Order: C-alpha cells, then sequence, then structure tokens
C-alpha cells in the first residue's frame, strides 16, 4: 500500500483505489496500474522532472529503503494476477531488488523528487509506475 500527495492530487496503484477515488477521478490508466484523485487538503511532495536512472525505494516487506539503478519507462509485459489478466503495461521501469504484490504503492525517489511507485515484480525484479511525465501533477 501507499499513495503520493502533490498539491490537490492522490496519486495511487489503480488496483488498490477506494470508492472515494473513484468518485473522485481525476485521470486513470489501466496500462500503466495508475488512477489520480482529487484531495481537500495540500499534498506536501514534490514530483520529480528528470531523467535519473539512480534512487532509494521503500520496500514494505523488509521495513527497507534500497538504493537501486533503474530502467527508463518502458512498455513490459506483465504476467497475469488477481487484478488484471495478462497484459502489456507502460511507463513501467525495472530494479534487480526485492518486492512481493503487498509492497505496490511504496515510493521510488531520486535527488529531484518523487520518481513512480512499485506496481509489479518476481524474480529478483521490482517494477515502478514512472509518475515524471504527468507534468500537470505540478499545476492546478
Ligand atoms: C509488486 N510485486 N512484487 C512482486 C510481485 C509479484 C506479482 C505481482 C502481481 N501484481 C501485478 C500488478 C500489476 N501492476 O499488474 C497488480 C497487482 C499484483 O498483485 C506483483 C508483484
Ligand atoms: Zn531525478
Amino acid at each position: 500500500s501507499g499513495a503520493i500527495y502533490v498539491g490537490n492530487y492522490r496519486v495511487v496503484n489503480r488496483h488498490l483505489a477506494t470508492h472515494n477515488d473513484w468518485a473522485n477521478l481525476v485521470w486513470e490508466d489501466s496500462s500503466r496500474d495508475l488512477l489520480v484523485s482529487s484531495t481537500t487538503a495540500q499534498g506536501c511532495d514534490t514530483i520529480a522532472r528528470c531523467d535519473c536512472q539512480t534512487g532509494v525505494y521503500y520496500c514494505s516487506s523488509r521495513r527497507k529503503h534500497y538504493p537501486v539503478s533503474f530502467s527508463k519507462p518502458s512498455l513490459i509485459f506483465v504476467e497475469a494476477s488477481e487484478y488484471y489478466p495478462a497484459r502489456y503495461q507502460s511507463h513501467l521501469m525495472l530494479a534487480v531488488g526485492h518486492s512481493e504484490p503487498g509492497d505496490c504503492g511504496g515510493i521510488l525517489r531520486c535527488q529531484h523528487g518523487v520518481v513512480g511507485i512499485v506496481s509489479t515484480g518476481g524474480n529478483g525484479l521490482v517494477g515502478f509506475a514512472d509518475v515524471r511525465d504527468l507534468l500537470w501533477l505540478d499545476e492546478e
């Protein structure tokens, strides 16, 4: 579990969005496993606007923050799960690291701010849904 709070927006994994998130929906994309909803309170996170490929992510299954190298956002095939059938997920970045399904929502960050959230994994590879291209998150 986990979310990004920037301005009057909440960014979560689409498969973990609540009824309030869908009722207050701003934007969602199944192929990215992302959903953004509106909030009443101002958020404190800053989205990174960069092409960093090094950062740190939080892994709830280890209660640890791991420094990683990660790939550029790309279209990657993702196996079937209880949430989606087998499909290609876009804007996904992989790193060599530990993750389990419940780790989705854990933030990946670089020196410039929030890069993305854990969304996929397995076989010692963790996958993050990129958010750096969503420039509108920085303005109302
Ligand atoms: C985060 N993580 N670490 C290992 C691992 C193994 C399997 C899965 C399966 N999965 C894929 C997600 C998607 N973005 O398609 C949806 C939710 C989900 O349970 C995730 C995993
Ligand atoms: Zn950066």
